[PDB]
């Protein structure tokens, strides 16, 4: 609990890369640490300022993507709500929680109805993509990774056609204002992509 607690004040003074590799060590080897650094940082982001809220965001994502491999699934969909509250309560810092919703993604512990709940909202509330460099181009960043893991056929589709259609306007929803070369890659290799894998 100690070593948690101290980790959590510490990466208050940007230890970057230090800090992380121990704290994602920790979470592999005893697997059960997931719970005690969630309910140390809760109270962390708890201060009014953003910044407090968007440091514990940045490093709290990183620790979930770095451990994907072995989550509860009870837990795994408790930590959707904290995120979309998160979303809708407080703006200027959904950018650390579209890596955070990038680095979740991976865990295949997600039952039916709570992957259509994360791709309903996601575009709902934020409407992403309205406005400078960064915003519009993690979007294409998280609908990468929400297409190759699970949007992508790998099971045909018995009971995924409902993300389908909807999928179309959310690669519509931020299009038409790209200039910089990196999003037209990502627009050009996705549609590529997206005319052979949806039917």
């Amino acid at each position: 609990a100690v070593v948690t607690f101290m980790a959590n004040l510490n990466i208050d003074d940007s230890k970057a890369n230090e800090t992380a590799s121990t704290v994602t060590d920790s979470i592999v080897h005893r697997s059960i640490k997931l719970l005690e650094v969630v309910v140390a940082l809760k109270d962390y982001f708890l201060s009014e300022n953003e910044v407090e809220r968007k440091k514990a965001l940045t490093c709290l994502t990183t620790i979930l993507a770095k451990t994907p491999k072995d989550h509860l699934s009870k837990n795994e969909c408790s930590v959707i709500f904290q995120f979309y509250q998160s979303k809708l309560d407080d703006q200027a810092l959904a950018k650390e929680v579209l890596e955070g919703f990038a680095a979740l993604a991976p865990m295949k512990y997600v039952s039916i109805n709570e992957i259509a709940q994360l791709l309903r909202l996601l575009l709902d509330n934020y409407q992403q993509g309205q406005h400078l460099a960064s915003t519009r181009l993690w979007p294409f960043k998280i609908l990468r990774k929400i297409f190759d893991r699970f949007f992508v056929n790998g099971s045909s589709t018995e009971q995924v056609k409902r993300i389908n259609d909807l999928f179309i306007e959310t690669f519509l929803h931020v299009a038409n204002g790209e200039k910089d070369p990196r999003n037209l890659l990502l627009s050009f290799a996705l549609n590529k992509s997206i005319t052979s894998s949806l039917q």
